[PDB]
RNA sequence: GGCUUUUGACCUUUAUGAA
RNA sequence: UUCAUAAAGGUCAAAAGCC
C-alpha cells in the first residue's frame, strides 16, 4: 500500500492528501441532493429529509463514498408500514428522481447499479472526471423522533415490530450522524485511514460493513485516547490490534438507549451474549455491526495481524509504534479484553 | 512568523417542506 | 413556537497542509 510505505510521522499528510474527499465534489453533490430534497418535498408529505451514509456521518473519502438521504413520510404511523408501503413508495420516488434530474447538476453523470437493497432506489453520481462518485441509498422512513435521548417506547416499539436487525437504522440517522460527525476533527481522520486500510485490504467479499470499522475507531479513541491531539499511527495500530481480538470484541454504548426500560433492557443483554464480535450501533440497539461469523472478521485480522512491519508503524530508528493502553484495549497478561466494559 | 485548508458549536438572516 | 434540508454573513474552538 501508499499507506504501508508511508512513514508513521507523515500520516496526518497522506490523510490530508489522499483521503480527505474533494471539495469542489463535496459542493456538487451537496446542492445535488439538496435539489432532490427540494424536489421530494415539493411533491404523502415529506416531514424531514436527513442525510446519512458516509457522507452524512462525515467520514466520507475521496474519490467514491456513500451517501443515505433519508425520506421522512406522514403516510407511516407505525414501524411495519414501511415494510407496508414499500414498493409503491419507492415506485413514486422513482418517478421524482426522473422529475428532478430534467434539471442536472452540471458536473454530474447519474448512474444506477442494480437495486441491491429492499426498501431503498439506489443510484449513484459520479464526476465527469470521473475521479469521484457518490453512491446514494434514497430511503423512506417512520419519523419515530418526531422533532435528546429518545424516549425508550421508541425502542420497546420497535422490537414489537418483529422487525429483522437493523431493519428501520433509517429512523434514527439523526442520532447515528450525531455520534460520529461531531468528534474532534483528528477523530475523524484517523476514521479516514481506518477506512482506507479497509478499503486496500477489500480490493487485494462478505466483509463487516465500513460502519462497524467507524466504531471501533471511536472505541478505540474514547478508551485509550480521548485527546483532541494525538499521533495517527497509534491509532491505526490500535484499532489493527482490536480487529484482531474480534473473538474478544462486546462493543456499545447507552448514549441513545440504556437498561432501564425493562423490555429493551432485556434485548439488550441479549444482544450482548451472541457470537463475538458484537458492535451495537449506538442510534439502534437491532443492529448489530459485529455479527458474530458472518461476517469475514478474519481475514481483516489476518492482513493486520502481518501488517506491522512497514514504514506507518515505525518511528525513529525502527521503533514500532505502540498500540493505545486502556481499559476496553489489548493487555499485556490478559488474552480477553474484558468486554463489554461496561459489564 | 507567514500562507491556506478541513471540521464542529453558536449567533444573525433567507428559501422550501413539515409539525 | 418548533423540526428538517439548502443558502448568506458572523463569533468561537479543535485539527491539518505548505513555506
Amino acid at each position: 500500500m501508499d499507506l504501508y510505505s508511508t512513514p508513521a510521522a507523515a500520516l496526518d499528510r497522506f490523510v490530508a492528501r489522499k483521503l480527505q474527499p474533494r471539495k469542489e465534489f463535496v459542493e456538487k453533490a451537496r446542492r445535488a441532493l439538496g435539489a432532490l430534497a427540494a424536489a421530494l418535498r415539493e411533491r404523502p408529505r415529506v416531514l424531514k429529509t436527513v442525510k446519512g451514509g458516509s457522507s452524512g456521518r462525515g467520514t466520507a473519502l475521496k474519490g467514491g463514498c456513500d451517501s443515505e438521504l433519508v425520506i421522512f413520510l406522514d403516510c407511516f404511523k407505525s414501524y411495519v408500514d414501511q415494510r407496508a408501503r414499500r414498493a409503491e413508495i419507492l415506485s413514486e420516488m422513482r418517478a421524482s428522481l426522473e422529475s428532478w434530474w430534467q434539471n442536472p447538476v452540471p458536473g454530474l453523470r447519474l448512474t444506477f447499479p442494480e437495486q441491491s437493497v429492499p426498501g431503498a432506489l439506489q443510484f449513484r453520481l459520479t464526476s465527469v472526471d470521473l475521479e469521484d462518485w457518490m453512491d446514494v441509498s434514497l430511503v423512506p422512513a417512520f419519523n419515530v423522533l418526531g422533532q435528546v435521548k429518545p424516549k425508550p417506547q421508541v425502542y420497546s416499539t420497535l422490537l414489537n415490530s418483529g422487525c429483522q436487525g437493523g431493519e428501520h437504522a433509517a429512523c434514527f440517522t439523526e442520532l447515528r450522524r450525531n455520534f460520529v460527525n461531531i468528534r474532534p476533527a483528528k477523530l475523524k481522520n484517523l476514521i479516514l485511514l481506518v477506512k482506507h486500510w479497509y478499503h486496500q485490504v477489500c480490493l487485494q467479499e462478505t466483509l463487516p460493513p465500513v460502519y462497524a470499522l467507524e466504531l471501533l475507531t471511536i472505541f478505540a479513541w474514547e478508551q485509550g485516547c480521548k485527546k483532541d491531539a494525538f499521533s495517527l499511527a497509534e491509532g491505526l495500530r490500535t484499532v489493527l490490534g482490536l480487529i484482531q481480538q474480534h473473538q474478544h470484541l462486546c462493543v456499545f454504548w447507552t448514549v441513545n438507549y440504556g437498561f432501564e426500560d425493562p423490555a429493551v433492557g432485556q434485548f439488550l443483554q441479549r444482544q450482548l451474549k451472541r457470537p463475538r464480535p458484537v458492535i451495537l450501533d449506538p442510534a439502534d440497539p437491532t443492529w448489530d455491526l459485529g455479527n458474530g461469523a458472518a461476517w469475514h472478521w478474519d481475514l481483516l485480522a489476518q492482513e493486520a495481524a502481518s501488517c506491522y512491519d512497514h514504514p506507518c508503524f515505525l518511528r525513529g530508528m525502527g521503533d514500532p509504534v505502540q498500540s493505545w493502553k486502556g481499559p476496553g484495549l489489548p493487555r499485556a497478561g490478559c488474552s480477553g479484553l474484558g468486554h463489554p466494559i461496561q459489564l
